[PDB]
């Protein structure tokens, strides 16, 4: 039946609605250790520059060189994983989108299916009372109704013969001599009892 | 559009079936009917002394 798919396949794509949540989740996920790997990071360097912020002071700017030229070590590090964030914050927001474009299709698509399957239990109802008139339709196309009829005409059609109907020679005189019958009796009336 | 036409559908299809029903009322009836004043004169014609091998 065709009409079963629809509930079926729209019963797949509920895995999914939740499946790709967990992927955004997985993404979303990374992005946040990225920024706190990088947090900890400026923290040391924040450290090293306190240090030389400490060191540089009261004529010592030798030792801060070297802590500066330590320093330098990690502020490498820190400019790579910023771009890093940077770049992984367009990932995150587009895949997102993809998400809110599709969960609005997918319930559009299900208030579909309550129209599509409401017409067609109709249409098909329909057909068939207009079938069983059709089968009792008195349309003399094998309609029951029709054989019914005739059946009855051949009941009664069988009995005249069986008890044939008066002739018309004799249905003549039981009225003409009745008109006497009643005249010539009230023509003794009308002249008896005048 | 849709809600008022099928319901047209449905008013009109109802009034229709309550009509049927009346009239299987009266076939049946004269139905009924007939087949039962048949043989009246069909056991008359038995007895009905016409020399056709009558009891009478």
């Amino acid at each position: 039946a065709p009409e079963d798919l629809l509930e079926r396949l729209l019963g797949e794509m509920e895995l999914e609605l939740i499946e790709l949540r967990r992927a955004l989740a997985q993404t979303i996920a990374t992005f946040k250790s990225t920024e706190r790997q990088r947090d900890a990071q400026q923290l040391i360097a924040q450290r090293w520059y306190e240090k030389a912020q400490a060191a540089l002071d009261r004529g010592n700017e030798q030792l801060a060189r070297e802590a500066l030229g330590q320093r330098q070590s990690y502020q490498s590090h820190t400019e790579a994983l910023g771009k890093s964030l940077g770049e992984q914050r367009a990932l995150v927001e587009q895949v997102r989108g993809q998400l809110q474009k599709l969960e609005r299709k997918y319930l559009e698509l299900k208030s579909q299916k309550n129209l599509y399957l409401a017409r067609l239990k109709s249409a098909i109802a329909a057909q068939k009372i207009e079938e069983i008139a059709g089968n009792l339709d008195n349309a003399s196309a094998s309609s029951l109704f029709e054989r019914i009829e005739t059946k009855i005409l051949e009941l009664e059609a069988e009995r005249e013969l069986l008890n044939p109907p008066p002739s018309p020679l004799d249905k003549k005189f039981e009225q003409w001599e009745e008109q006497q019958a009643v005249e010539a009796t009230l023509a003794a009336m009308k002249a008896r009892r005048s």
